[PDB]
């Protein structure tokens, strides 16, 4: 499968939560992630809040999805050790909280040493940079920074250092990525990307790489501008990994201003449509960019956010449906998956 085609890691986000997407009782996409992938990210239930039960750590759920994966030839991408969304915010995590900063301690020292040796890489903090489209709160950018909980207890972005520095120390053998989204378009967000790194590099932090998610479209952004923005983080060091940590393709731009372009219905791309074909060269130029610029040796690996289509957290969005993932509904390889065959093959 198509792990087979490459010497870094190919991976799929996986779902434990109940419903039809969950790994635990779905033998079919056990199988496919045995035959295909090598990686495994949580898609939720590695998130800051399912490290708790009531007051205390609980790794009973957790421990058992990276159990899973050593017994079914997956290493694991931990997601994620500081994450601003106040869905999976610990009680801890708030402005109200005098014990923050010891808390905010506790849980880096705690949740890395738990997973050492089990768990390959870390996504240390996800989402620090701000986002015009991701701002619900209205709190606007501090230099292009979020100013999330973390953010203002630390009085800046300070705590990015910090949690590095803990989760390095807790687990020495880990490789330690800074996560996010846009970052690919190469404009406002690329650019605060660089300021964010280069600022850790000049601290001496201990970052090993950066993700991109690359949660695309079909047609933006454009290949030229995903290839530039990653050869920009590339440049910054000579060590640098990059790793794809979310990728998945949506057909439809509902922000294009042409609402004569979207596939309305179901049924549109449920056998074929110009759409899958696109989005088969789409993967493949996207992979394709990743090899061209990134060096052997510092290729953290490639992850899509899910295994099929009903799974994926766009098969719904902006009110329209979507088709982003390799497979299908009847989890049947779609041109996607021959996209990152041809691309990973040369
Ligand atoms: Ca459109």
């Amino acid at each position: 499968g198509l792990a087979s085609l490459a010497d870094f890691p190919i991976g799929v986000a996986v779902a434990a939560s109940g419903g039809n997407a969950d790994i635990f009782t779905s033998s079919a996409r056990q199988n496919i992630v045995r035959a295909e992938f090598n990686q495994i990210t949580a898609e939720n239930i590695m998130k800051m809040s399912y490290m708790y039960s009531g007051s205390n750590f609980s790794f009973t759920n957790s421990d058992r999805l990276v159990s899973w994966a050593a017994q079914n030839g997956q290493t694991v991408h931990g997601h994620a050790l500081v994450w601003h969304p106040s869905y999976q915010l610990p009680n801890w995590a708030s402005d109200s909280n005098a014990n923050f900063r010891q808390d905010f301690a506790r849980h880096i020292d705690t949740v890395a040493a738990h997973f050492a040796g089990q768990v390959k890489s870390w996504d240390v903090v996800n989402e620090a940079l701000f986002d015009s489209a991701d701002d619900p709160d209205g709190r606007g950018s501090a230099n292009g920074y979020r100013q999330s909980v973390f953010y203002r207890q630390f009085g800046g972005p300070e705590y990015i250092d910090e949690a590095f520095r803990r989760a390095r120390a807790a687990d020495p053998t880990a490789e330690l990525y800074y996560n996010d989204f846009n970052t690919e378009e190469n404009g406002a967000k690329t650019t605060a990307l660089v300021n964010l790194v280069q600022r850790l590099l000049n601290n001496g932090v201990p970052i090993d790489g950066v993700g991109f998610q690359m949660h695309v479209m079909n047609d933006y952004p454009s290949i030229a501008n995903i290839r530039q923005a990653m050869q920009k983080i590339v440049a910054l060091s000579p060590t640098l990994k990059i790793k794809i940590t979310e990728l998945d393709v949506r057909l439809n731009n509902p922000y294009d201003g042409n609402s004569s372009n979207d596939y309305t219905n179901r049924n549109d791309c449920a056998v074929s449509c110009a759409g899958l074909d696109r989005q088969k060269a789409r993967y493949k130029e996207i992979v394709q960019a990743y090899l061209e610029v990134v060096p052997p040796g510092r290729r953290g690996g490639i992850t899509v956010w899910g295994i099929a289509d009903p799974d994926s957290w766009l098969y719904t969005h902006q009110n329209l449906p979507d088709w982003p993932l390799l497979f299908n509904d009847n989890l049947q390889p779609k041109p996607a998956y021959q996209g990152v065959v041809e691309a990973l093959s040369g």
